[PDB]
């Protein structure tokens, strides 16, 4: 009965140390480690839940779990329902609950499949397998199910030893089955290994032999821990709520994620100006240093579409408030920024200054009226600490606060017109413990099972988790405190100012990705955490959040210039690329630093500009389609295994393929090549040539002035002229780059609309194109035009792998202005005068 191999045995004292007589009373089997792996383990008899008079229906399955030997948990339910819903070929969703009591659950709006699903009586499992080649994808059968009223357990066997997922963690992109603890617990700690950090994402992708996959999503909110073992094997460890779950069948990873969003909502589409360069710091403390940043920057030639303030501009560090010393004229820089193309971003707080006199400060005065504050135990507004000292917290589940905080940002915008919102310390961050007045003694302050939290209580640089809420307790409801902040603030926007909301949060959860954007907060501007933002940008796009970068050069402490500039590289291509610093570091501004290295950075900048239009084409594609804007190789090559443990290289989309220096001192750089014909982008003219690879590693040269940028063979980019805002590059000619195959061909495609109005896509207001290569052709194929994309003007296409040099190259049939060919680096560069919008043909021979 206790002959279970190491690997497989599954932790029977999860919840306090154990002797061996305890264990053994527990029903367990008690055998040390030879040198983590649990010494108390369940014996496959182990008492579960049995199912019963399971049935079937035109949706799916039920049946009643019963279990009759209490676990050493307190409140077990003895009694559950199981309900398994078939709901589409790729999608299969299962509940179990309590049928005899509502609990908790997440707010969230709703030929053969891909799948099967069998169960298992005693003890119960549910087993799913992937139809077409009988892998077993989730078995439940390996471990008790636990159902207690606050502590939930189900595990399955895992069907490699490659899964992603779990935000959010400073980790490689593919996390460790060696008895790993992943928890769940929203969190204001700056990102270091092995820690809960600012947000929480229960979703996993599994990869299989062969590069087919799944995703499973556990809709639950709960304080949580996911344990990894290496048989393989995962137990989810929630402390409430029910267990709601999803599989995704796929089969490519890239639709295991479109299917995950499908459910948890496509990403929002931003405004073409929010993927410009944004620059932040704390400590721009008066409106003329402010102005200056951008008077330095434009100076330079840096391109700058966004300028930032921290809490410098507030009164006193209160939210809707700006002081009247350095921020006297506060209205007017804002509207200066308007009136130079710019927009403007400011830092806003979820808590609210409770300490000031009464009727002094309307935020404060309002929310007490209109009861918008979570609230304690007699009724009162739960007291913490943050950075105006004394703060009542904001309820964003109660819809009254919802149009309080709508009616804050819209009067403060009357005053300000900024043009998005940073949302930070919205975990919520507290910097006392609970509250001014502690906690009460309960269970939901000290419940049964404590996951591995920082700081070992879930009350930890928070408040009090038996504090109310409109839908529940802050228990249940803590990790969805950041998304229901940015949902609220998504909203506030849309009706403050009638254009396409910019959001970016500090704290998330699954679904965040709907409605804002997020960067990975208090980075050290290090070489590690250089290198550790990679796999952190690639898996917030796997779980539906594009938008999403890093600090550029780091936040906390000081940067070199060697570190900046391999920052600046490699940050001009997070899809959301900001430079922000703290308070007391050193400058690390672009024009900050010496010549070269300032050339270096004013040529990450121009590239990522002359790349926006296609950039802006991937977050459409995104926001349609649930597509990743920047993906791992493993994503776009899953066939190939050798991808499956790269994540210090991305794409963009497809197509672009970048291999970034990310140690010190380094001249070059090794990266994977998948299988194909892979060219060098400083071939394309901007204001070795060509990787053939079988798939295999690759050294490149990577002076300090250079990072590899890769263009695959088949794909064509679309590029536009330089700017030092988006309101000015989005008015100059745009150019393709058209990257054949051995073959010839290649393909790409073109979004473009308005750039800011709101249902673009529901009223047809945008313009599509694609573009088409094929033996010694390049046309455009109009799938919509309108207005938005008229008078869009081409004027240079830039052709790589072109083999031998033309005699004549046409241009609707007349011979072009002109066009160049290196024979060395098989390029044809040819300058021509048509639209994006009209039929063209161009032609060489
Ligand atoms: C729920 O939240 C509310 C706030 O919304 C919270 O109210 C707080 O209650 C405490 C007392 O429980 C108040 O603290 C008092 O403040 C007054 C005046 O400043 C003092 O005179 C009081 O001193 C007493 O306690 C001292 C101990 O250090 C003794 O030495 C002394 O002799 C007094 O007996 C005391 O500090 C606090 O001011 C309010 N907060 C606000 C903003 O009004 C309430 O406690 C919360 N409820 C629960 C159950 O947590
Ligand atoms: C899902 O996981 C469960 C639990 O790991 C698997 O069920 C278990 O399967 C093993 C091996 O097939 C069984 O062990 C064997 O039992 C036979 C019969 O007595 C014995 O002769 C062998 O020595 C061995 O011990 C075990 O009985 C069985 N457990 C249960 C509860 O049924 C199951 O195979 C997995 N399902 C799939 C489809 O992979
Ligand atoms: C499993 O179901 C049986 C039978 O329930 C019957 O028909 C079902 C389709 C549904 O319509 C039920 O309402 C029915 O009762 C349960 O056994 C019955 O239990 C009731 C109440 O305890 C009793 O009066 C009947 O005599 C029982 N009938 C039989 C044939 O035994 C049983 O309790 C269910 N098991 C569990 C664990 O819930
Ligand atoms: C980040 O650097 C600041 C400033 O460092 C100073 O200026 C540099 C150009 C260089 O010449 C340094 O050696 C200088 O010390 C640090 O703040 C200083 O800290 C030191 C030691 O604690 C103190 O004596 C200075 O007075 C501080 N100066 C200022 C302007 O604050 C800061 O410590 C550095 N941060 C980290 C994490 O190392
Ligand atoms: C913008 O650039 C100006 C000019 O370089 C900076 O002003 C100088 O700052 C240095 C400090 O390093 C002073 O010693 C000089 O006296 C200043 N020169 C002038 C002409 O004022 C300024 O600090 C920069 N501002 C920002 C916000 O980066
Ligand atoms: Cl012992
Ligand atoms: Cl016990
Ligand atoms: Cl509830
Ligand atoms: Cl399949
Ligand atoms: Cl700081
Ligand atoms: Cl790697
Ligand atoms: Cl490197
Ligand atoms: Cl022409």
């Amino acid at each position: 009965q206790c002959d279970v191999p190491p690997n497989s045995r599954f932790d029977c004292a999860p919840d306090k140390a154990i002797t061996q007589e305890q264990c053994e009373a527990r029903g367990c089997c008690y055998i040390p480690a030879k040198q983590g792996q649990p010494w108390c383990f369940f014996p496959p008899s182990y008492p579960s839940y049995k199912l019963e008079n399971l049935s079937s229906s035109e949706m799916g399955y039920t049946a009643t779990l019963t279990r009759t030997t209490p676990t050493f948990f307190p409140k077990d339910i003895l009694t559950l329902r199981l309900d398994v819903m078939m709901e589409t070929e790729n999608r299969l969703h299962f509940t179990i609950k309590d049928p005899a009591n509502r609990r908790y659950e997440v707010p969230l709006e709703t030929p053969s499949p891909l799948y099967s699903v069998e169960f298992s009586e005693e003890p119960f499992g549910v087993i799913v397998h992937r139809q077409l080649d009988g892998r077993v994808l989730l078995n439940t059968t390996v471990a008790p199910l636990f159902f207690a009223d606050q502590f939930l357990q189900l595990s399955t066997s895992l069907p490699s030893q490659y899964i992603t997922g779990l935000a959010e963690h400073l980790s490689p992109l593919m996390l460790s089955t060696s008895w790993t603890r992943i928890t769940l617990w929203n969190r204001d700690l700056a990102p270091t290994p092995g820690a809960n950090l600012y947000g929480s994402h229960p979703f996993y992708l599994a990869l299989e032999d062969g590069g087919s996959a799944h995703g499973v999503f556990l809709l639950n909110s709960n304080a949580m821990d996911v344990v990894l073992q290496p048989s393989p094997a995962l137990s989810w460890r929630s402390t409430g709520g029910i267990l709601d779950v999803y599989i995704f069948l796929g089969p490519e990873p890239k639709s295991v994620v479109q299917q995950y969003l499908d459910v948890v909502g496509y990403p929002f589409m931003p405004p073409y100006w929010g993927l410009g360069f944004h620059l932040c710091r704390w400590g721009y403390s008066s409106t003329a240093i402010t102005r200056q940043v951008v008077e330095n920057m434009t100076r330079a030639h840096f391109p700058l579409d966004v300028q930032w303030n921290d809490l410098d501009y507030m009164d006193s560090r209160r939210d809707f408030t700006f002081n009247k010393d350095g921020f006297r004229d506060f209205p007017a820089m804002v509207q200066e920024l308007h009136q130079g193309g710019r927009r403007y971003m400011m830092i806003v707080d979820p808590a609210i200054s409770s300490s000031g006199p009464a009727g002094s400060y309307r935020p404060y005065d309002e929310g007490l009226r209109r009861g918008v504050f979570i609230t304690n135990e007699t009724g009162q507004p739960l007291i913490g600490k943050v950075w105006p000292g004394s703060t009542a917290f904001p309820d964003f589940t109660n819809p009254t606060a919802l149009a309080w905080w709508e009616d804050m940002v819209a009067e403060f915008h009357d005053q300000v017109p900024f043009d998005g919102m940073w949302i930070d310390m919205n975990e919520p961050s507290n910097f006392i413990r609970g509250s001014e007045d502690g906690c009460p003694n309960n269970e939901l302050e000290n419940p049964p099972y404590v996951p591995g939290v920082v700081g070992g209580t879930l009350q930890a640089a928070t408040i009090c988790a038996s504090s109310h809420q409109f839908l529940s307790t802050h228990y249940n409801l803590h990790n969805l405190y950041g998304l229901t902040e940015a949902i609220a603030s998504h909203r506030a926007l849309v009706k403050a100012r009638g254009t396409r909301p910019f959001v970016i949060s500090r704290s998330t959860f699954a679904g965040h990705g709907r409605y804002a954007g997020h960067w990975t907060g208090d980075v050290w501007s290090s070489w590690e955490q250089l290198a550790s933002s990679v796999p952190e940008i690639l898996q917030f796009n796997l779980l539906g959040v594009p938008l999403v970068g890093a600090d550029v050069c780091g936040f906390l402490g000081n940067t070199s210039e060697e570190l900046c500039v391999r920052w600046t590289q490699l940050g001009a291509f997070y899809p959301f690329m900001r430079n922000h610093n703290s308070l007391l570091s050193l400058p690390q501004e672009p024009y900050s630093f010496s010549e070269p290295a300032q050339q270096a950075m004013r040529k990450a900048l121009t590239l990522r500009y002359a790349l926006l239009p296609h950039l802006y084409t991937l977050f459409h594609q995104a926001h349609v389609a649930g597509e990743t804007v920047a993906r791992p190789l493993f994503l776009e090559f899953p066939k190939d295994s050798s991808t499956w443990t790269v994540d210090h290289q991305l794409l963009w989309g497809e197509a672009l393929l970048i291999t970034p220096v990310l140690q010190a001192g380094k001249a070059e750089v090794t990266g994977y090549f998948p299988l194909g014909t892979w060219y060098d982008l400083q071939t394309v003219p901007i204001e070795e040539p060509a990787i053939h690879s079988e798939g295999q590693w690759v050294t490149l040269p990577a002076p300090l002035d250079t990072i590899n940028v890769h263009l695959r063979a088949g794909y064509i980019i679309p590029l536009q002229g330089p700017g030092l805002t988006t309101t000015e590059s989005r008015q100059q000619p745009m150019a393709l780059a058209v990257a054949l195959t051995k073959g010839g061909e290649a393909r790409g495609e073109l979004f473009w609309d308005d750039g800011e109005s709101l249902e673009v896509l529901e009223r047809g207001a945008y313009t599509q194109v694609i573009f088409l290569a094929r033996n010694n052709t390049i046309v455009n194929e109009l799938v919509r035009v309108t207005s938005e994309g008229a008078g869009l003007q081409l004027q240079k296409v830039t052709v790589l792998g072109v083999a031998t040099a033309p005699q004549q190259v046409l241009s609707n049939g007349v011979p072009v202005s002109n066009f160049t060919y290196s024979p060395d680096t098989k390029v044809l560069d040819i300058c021509v005068s048509l639209l994006m919008g009209e039929q063209f043909l161009v032609s060489w021979c």
